[PDB]
């Protein structure tokens, strides 16, 4: 799809078998959710923003259906407010901006 | 432009006369500069993100150079990490997501 940006850029996607709601954040280099349960082995992290770092875990495998695309992607877990589909997974859709 | 995300997604700006980069970021609803003086008067506020609130001044004139176009935005500033272009101002140059 091409949307303006009068409204938060939110799309549905399914990470891990979760369907969830995710802002696309041409700010952020890294895909995080909230409240999602995922498999396996992860490696501890930190995200930086406006004000604050936060702890996450990352996943590497995790399938991420997107915009009917189904990529895999690494996925940050962690307890952000609102869930962001980041660069890392944005690229993997072709993703571009326009201005 | 258009442009692609493998990159963050930086562009020249000039904000009341002043020079500086800053990230084209969908996920920020409003822009904000650290380190940037501003006439007149502001009001107080606070923004959320990954790890809490930034504290931040608030402008209402303020001219933006942004991509060949001037806008008059509204522009908070504050101890940001990095300077970010919100929604605010995108919406008014008529910026678009692709996916
Ligand atoms: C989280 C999002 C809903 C809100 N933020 C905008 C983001 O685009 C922010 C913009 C931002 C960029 C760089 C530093 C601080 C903030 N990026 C961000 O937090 O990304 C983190 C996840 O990936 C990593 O990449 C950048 C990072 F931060 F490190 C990590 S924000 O910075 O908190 C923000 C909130 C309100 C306004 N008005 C403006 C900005
Ligand atoms: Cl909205
Ligand atoms: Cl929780
Ligand atoms: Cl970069
Ligand atoms: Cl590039
Ligand atoms: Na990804
Ligand atoms: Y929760
Ligand atoms: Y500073």
């Amino acid at each position: 799809p091409q949307i303006t940006l009068w409204k938060r850029p939110f799309v549905t996607v399914k990470v891990g078998g979760q369907l969830k709601e995710a802002l696309l954040d041409t700010g952020a280099d890294n895909t995080i959710f909230e409240d999602i349960n995922l498999p396996g082995r992860w490696k501890p992290k930190m995200v930086g923003g406006i004000g604050g770092f936060l702890k996450v875990r990352e996943y590497d495998q995790v399938p991420i259906e997107i915009a009917g695309h189904k990529v895999i992607g690494t996925v940050l877990v962690g307890p952000t407010p609102v869930n962001v589909i980041g660069r890392d997974t944005m690229t993997q859709i072709g993703a571009t901006l326009n201005f």
